[PDB]
């Protein structure tokens, strides 16, 4: 019983309203965990990384949408199995240790949904990628993902249109640049200390 | 070994940067976590209710701060006796159920710190007081607690100055009024569509 899934960029994994039917756990790229409130407001609540489990609390239907964020590869096993092995097998030990994960997670959001600027939430956003999928560059740290504009303007609440406009104000401030839609950030302390 | 604990308005339980030494449960009230991020940022990540454990994740030193947002019972246990408890007994099955509480409330902070207008935030901050600590009465749903103004701008983020002008807002737009420091909200529905 060994299997991986695959999800091109922006495909929900699964959608609010739907059936709790599997749970998953991811092994490759980026997730975006939202959840839908009784005001109708959806709102990103995390963006999971690699080891990150989802689908879960339910089983503690759904009001959360998860989606790919980028390309992803996960693992994934119906509800009542996850309800079942839980109960058997105590070693729910490490399905506390992802929780915290999980908590850690949705926290990094509020610091950065909480901003009140757009230009701090999107750093602040940006941030989160450089930790979760920066690599060293000539530069500087380079976020590595081929990252959409509507894709971050969904993330932090946002529209496009201001997203571009603030993609390019750190770009003429030599804050970072963009190759590629692969974004690098020249000096990560100094950006975080400025907001 | 049976005992529980008390403390006044704005006491802090414990502190970030202290050793992670207890583990506790909420009994009666309600308490203000909140973390403090390398940006140096504290920033409100969860109103805790009744039966909310806190001080678990650091065990799966600190950097979260819990205060008494009203006067609160607790127990509480050694981080140690608790590490030792999880190993031994699996029923770990109650703390998976506590856990996915805490993100549930953590959740409905993102929602109310998410709103950008500090009017917004407010509203939405004491909705979520509505729900954890309402009453029926003749004019609608009154949170009985006597509440601080300085308590609610600390929470969502804002000044005193500015917390009071928007009670003051609120009381004006007879969409809630004030005796003796207990709030009553006429219209909770109406007002949460409205924001």
């Amino acid at each position: 019983p060994l299997q991986i899934e695959q999800f091109e960029r922006g495909k929900t994994i699964f959608f609010p309203g739907d059936p709790a039917e599997r749970v998953y756990l991811l092994v490759k790229g980026a997730v975006k965990l939202s959840r839908v409130y009784e005001s109708g407001e959806e709102i990103t609540v995390a963006l999971l990384r690699e080891n990150s489990v989802f689908g879960v609390l339910s089983l503690l239907d759904r009001f959360y949408h998860a989606v790919a964020f980028t390309p992803v590869q996960l693992f994934s096993v119906p509800i009542e199995f996850m309800q079942k092995a839980l109960i058997e097998r105590p070693e729910a030990n490490v399905m506390l240790q992802g929780l915290s994960s999980r908590i850690l997670q949705t926290e990094m959001m509020i610091e950065t949904l909480a901003h009140r600027d757009m230009g701090s939430r999107l750093v602040s956003f940006l941030l989160i990628l450089c930790r979760d999928f920066g690599i060293p560059s000539p530069d500087g740290i380079t976020i590595d993902l081929k990252l959409s504009h509507q894709a971050i303007a969904e993330a932090i609440g946002s529209t496009r249109v201001t997203v571009t406009r603030l993609l390019g104000d750190l770009r003429e401030s030599k804050l970072i640049a963009i190759h590629k839609k692969r974004i690098t950030v020249f000096n990560p302390v100094a950006l975080s200390q400025q907001f």
